[PDB]
């Protein structure tokens, strides 16, 4: 049973009830930054012997760290901020967690209840601000509600389609004395009654039947499969269907595998987008048919029967209309379909080697390619060397931009939750704090933040967090001195007319600005810069072998372009396969 | 103490908890119309021996009756409707109660909690629909909340500025068994901490001082004074300040009194609007400076020091900027100012007989006047005869239109809560149901609905309610066969071009259509029609002397106009004092 630090008849502060509510959820780590409206919560945290606090240097760092914790572990991430300016600094993280379906519980202090609505000191209506960028939120109006609301928040954040839940706690409720009741029933009758049931054998056998009748099936795998790598891998054994993955699904099926078509979509491989373009059966498991993937919807999988299995009924038929649909956990659907495939194996005689051979011809004519100019370091090459020296077992977090795409293309993720990247919102500054959360959740792992120079500086203050918490976070900084992805679009569509994409100092144009090594130096983090491709392998090896945190500044020619590229709203026939800024 | 019909350890349905919650509030009458989602509440009502239900024939009749009950008694009116179409039929009454600050508690049944949001049978999101036309509303999500929410609803409806509160109760909560806790504390910390305090002697003596320094003071009295007739009357004794009343304030100060300037505003008396126009001190007690009263705001009381005493801080300075302000109960402000005036009486030497004489000259040159054409019945005359034959002691309710203004002008209300009229929203069909509620709340009173033919037919179905409940409701129907007030504006501003204002039958143009006597006949209510002014006095006398309900159809020439008239947005110099539709 659970052991409380208080007697069952002993009144204690609401802040102490809230912390014990976290303890009763199995919480061991929080990311909490103190302020006036949350001082009581922070005092109660020091009284907890089972919950560790990682103090960020910015609440956006706190929420992004909670995301990295969640994405790398499957557990909910918990961040805590004070009222007013603390709460508003969470907003980008809440939106990011909602768009990527990341389970997250955010607790904000609030001004006393009687002060609400009066423009009080450090008051913002955070429940109103965040209603459209959270899965649910609460304003606690009585200390007796703390056990129930915390329980509901964790249940909502982690069940169904996961997402962020914000709990706003007025300071007077934190100080009120009460005796908690941990037996209160949750008040989610509508939500709980609309929870998907395990899929029926009726629907599952229709799918297995559709597979046997098809000649060109393609698996279309996304973020919803992160807990189904075993079931999915078994499914691929029994069917031999090639696997195309989204940015969010990377690693659900191993990238180094022969049946892997790698990533599809705007910057997906030519052969992955080819497969979807010419398929007759599209198995869309745990995906939401977003515009980065589909392009022009009418042309996406235009001659395929579309099977869509999603745990969110609101996603089924939202953009692309499926032929067959299953609303439920893809993990269960895979388990059920795997049994059918095992028994009726010899009756089905599944063989797609002719389709696979057609795709492997595309895989040989159009592989992912990069150019090497003299001794300049290709960013693609740097990530490939990191893959080798870490044996593809590192947890990878990124910023947003060209380096993000290259980290997606040129690292072979073997398991899900190695890949931590902001996909739906695409928020710069995510990589460094996310690596902080992933390292705390996986203390023995290799954690590398593959960051861009614009993204890295946005939350550079979290270097102090990495040092103080003694986290072995590695930073592989692909430094092209530009806002690279926006620069690439300037080259393609605006005649290379630069509009504020250069991040260096124009007074000293040929100097690396700023000097990221001194940012690491300021926080006592060893660092180095590498410029010549000949030095890169030993440089990365040094970063990995040096215990504790390390920053490697990898200088790269800025004229590189992420390829291939299907322009926004385009079709497969519009794919760009050559060119850069030279 | 209170005696429950259940043992303190005996579980009972939520519906039974809700009814006992009403009993514990002192509720004796409700206006409840049954439907599927509220059947449990109606079953629980039959188990109550202290609460009577008056079954309307339309839920709009139910809410309007609850209004009449409230306006005529000072107690909150309680109406109950089922989900969906029952709840939506309350909407006009909720808006009407909010605009006129009438205390009201509306209970709606709702579909089961788990069905909410699914377009279920007879489901409408009534809490969303009514949020902007109620003072507050609730969606009960647990049977344990019923005692607390009902207590908060009555507290909010009746404290501060009164208003309607809607409580939405899902059917599954009505059926759930529980043991109520009647000791729960309310959760209104912000509202209760912002409640006005009793006025300080600091503010009150500044006002008494401002009175002594003024030569032309005018009292400007409205709906906020309905509980202050004694204090106000005493205040007028000590100061001799003449009293101008709004439509909502009629009867706070007696109309037959010599210091009474009667009603001000768009259809106010020439002398009341004169006083405000030339005053140097305007005592605005319990008023909200609405556009019907002020006209062009810059010209309203343009040379007066304005004292505004309102219980709602949001009203002070909303339209007209006062010089002095007191946020609090006008009843207490009057009591405090009366003490100062009593003690410092001989030191003040208050005498405004010169100003009063100037106003009494206006009162003699421009009195309220009407014309008599042959034997046709002037509506103004009919109301004056009703005043005499009832000695000004009848409770009067009205519809909306010309007859409403005439009932305001030509009846001398002696006490507040004799005058029940929809002022802010101006909802036709109010008069008949309001009379129903007033009669139930005042069983021994003379209750007369002075109604128009358009207004009366809108809720004519409540005649069945009057008969079945055996209520002595008198109907003085001023029948001009037109939508009279809109007709008057057609005459003045649209060259008498009729645009759907005629309510009779054009095929039989000179026939009274419809025959309201047969409407009364259908419901077993004695009725009569009078056409000649010579017959009017005996006709009204018959209506009054005949026990029980009675309808008197008073035929009137339609070309009458309500005078005087300050056009909308005009000034005192724009007042119209002559003309009609002839
Ligand atoms: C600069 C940039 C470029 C990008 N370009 C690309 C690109 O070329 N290709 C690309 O793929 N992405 C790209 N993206 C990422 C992108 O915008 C989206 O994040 C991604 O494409 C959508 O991922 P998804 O389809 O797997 O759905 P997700 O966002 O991962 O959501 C999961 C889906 O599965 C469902 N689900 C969740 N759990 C379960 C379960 N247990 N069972 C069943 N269903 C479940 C959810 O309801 C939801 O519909 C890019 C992002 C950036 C920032
Ligand atoms: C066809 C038609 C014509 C009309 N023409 C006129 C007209 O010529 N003249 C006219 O006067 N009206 C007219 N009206 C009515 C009108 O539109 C308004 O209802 C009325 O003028 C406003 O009443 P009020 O100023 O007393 O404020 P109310 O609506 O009665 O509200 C009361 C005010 O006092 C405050 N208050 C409440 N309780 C207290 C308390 N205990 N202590 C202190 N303050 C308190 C409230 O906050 C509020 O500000 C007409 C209506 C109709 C339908
Ligand atoms: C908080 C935030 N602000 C601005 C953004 C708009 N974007 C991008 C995009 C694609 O989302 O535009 O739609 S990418 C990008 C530039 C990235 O600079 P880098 O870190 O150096 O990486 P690289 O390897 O050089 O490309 C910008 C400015 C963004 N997403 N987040
Ligand atoms: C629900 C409703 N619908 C329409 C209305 C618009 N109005 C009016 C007004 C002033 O509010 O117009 O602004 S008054 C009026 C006509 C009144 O017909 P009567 O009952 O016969 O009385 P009378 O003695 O003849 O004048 C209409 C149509 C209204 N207020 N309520
Ligand atoms: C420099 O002022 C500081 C500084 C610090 C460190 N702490 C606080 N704490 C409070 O002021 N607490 S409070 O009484 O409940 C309160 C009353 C009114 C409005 C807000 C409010 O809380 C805001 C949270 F700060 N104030
Ligand atoms: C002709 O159908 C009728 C008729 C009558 C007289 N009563 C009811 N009652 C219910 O259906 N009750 S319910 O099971 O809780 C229910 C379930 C689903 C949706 C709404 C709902 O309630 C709506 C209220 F009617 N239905
Ligand atoms: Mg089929
Ligand atoms: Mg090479
Ligand atoms: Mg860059
Ligand atoms: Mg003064
Ligand atoms: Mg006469
Ligand atoms: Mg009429």
């Amino acid at each position: 049973t659970f052991i409380s630090r208080f007697a069952p008849d002993q009144p204690r502060k609401g802040a102490d009830i809230l912390v014990e509510a976290l303890e009763r959820q199995g919480v061991e780590t929080v990311f909490a930054y103190p302020g006036g409206a949350s001082m009581e919560i922070h005092q109660a945290l020091t009284r907890s012997s089972s919950i560790r606090n990682v103090l960020p240097r910015h609440e956006q760092g706190g929420v992004f760290a909670a995301e990295g914790y969640a994405r790398s572990s499957g557990k909910p991430g918990i961040c805590i901020a004070t009222s007013g300016p603390g709460a508003t600094n969470l907003v980008s993280g809440l939106a990011d967690a909602l768009l990527d379906s990341v389970p997250l519980v955010a607790i904000t202090g609030q001004v006393p209840r009687r002060m609400i609505g009066t423009d009080a000191f450090q008051e913002t209506p955070i429940v109103e601000v965040t209603r459209s960028i959270t899965k649910h939120n609460y304003l606690v109006m009585d200390v007796e509600d703390i056990p129930r609301i915390i329980e509901e928040a964790f249940f909502l954040a982690t069940s169904g389609r996961p997402g962020p839940v914000l709990v706003d706690v007025p300071k007077d409720i934190q100080q009120q004395l009460a005796i908690p009741n941990w037996e209160q029933a949750m008040r989610l009758p509508g939500y709980m009654s609309r929870m998907p049931k395990p899929p029926e054998d009726s629907h599952l056998e229709q799918i297995v039947r559709l597979i046997s009748e098809s000649k060109k099936p393609v698996l279309y795998v996304g973020g919803g499969c992160l807990n189904s790598s075993d079931e999915l891998g078994r499914f691929v054994e029994l069917t031999g269907i090639p696997v195309a993955s989204t940015l969010m699904g990377l690693g659900s099926y191993p990238c180094d595998d022969e049946l892997s078509l790698h990533m599809l979509g705007m910057h997906g491989t030519v052969y992955a987008n080819y497969a979807v373009e010419h398929s007759d059966l599209l198995l869309a498991f745990g995906v939401r048919f977003d515009d980065r993937v589909t392009g022009k919807l009418e042309a996406f999988a235009s001659r395929a029967k579309i099977v869509h299995i999603d745990i969110d009924s609101a996603e089924i038929g939202k953009n692309k209309t499926p032929h067959v649909s299953v609303c439920g956990d893809v993990k269960l659907a895979l388990q059920g379909m795997n049994k059918v495939l095992e028994n009726r194996a010899e009756e089905l005689k599944l063989d797609f080697g002719v389709w696979r051979n057609e795709l492997n011809v595309q895989k040989q004519k159009f592989p992912l390619s990069f150019k090497t100019f003299g001794e300049a370091i290709p960013p693609q090459y740097a990530i490939k060397v990191l893959d080798e020296l870490t044996d593809g077992k590192a947890i990878i977090s990124t910023g947003v931009g060209q380096h993000q795409m290259w980290a997606a293309q040129f690292y072979n993720y073997k398991k899900p939750r190695q890949w931590l990247s902001s996909g739906g919102l695409g928020a710069m500054g995510f990589g460094l704090p996310a690596a902080i959360g992933a390292s705390v959740a996986n203390p023995d792992a290799i954690v590398v933040d593959i960051d861009g120079d614009g993204s890295f500086i946005m939350n550079v203050q979290e270097l102090a967090t990495i040092r103080v918490e003694n986290l072995p976070v590695k930073v592989l900084l692909l430094n092209n001195q530009h806002l690279g992805m926006v620069m690439q679009w300037e080259d393609r569509f605006y005649k290379a007319n630069r509009a504020h994409t250069f991040l260096g100092d124009p007074a000293q144009e040929d100097e690396i600005f700023p000097n990221m090594l001194l940012f690491a130096a300021a926080c006592g983090i060893p660092a180095a810069r590498v410029t010549k491709k000949a030095d890169l392998r030993e440089a990365i090896q040094t970063m990995l072998d040096t215990p504790g945190p390390y920053l490697l500044d990898v200088i790269c020619p800025h004229q590189e372009h992420v390829l291939p590229m299907i322009p926004s709203g385009g079709t497969f026939n519009d794919v760009i396969t050559e060119g850069d800024g030279r």
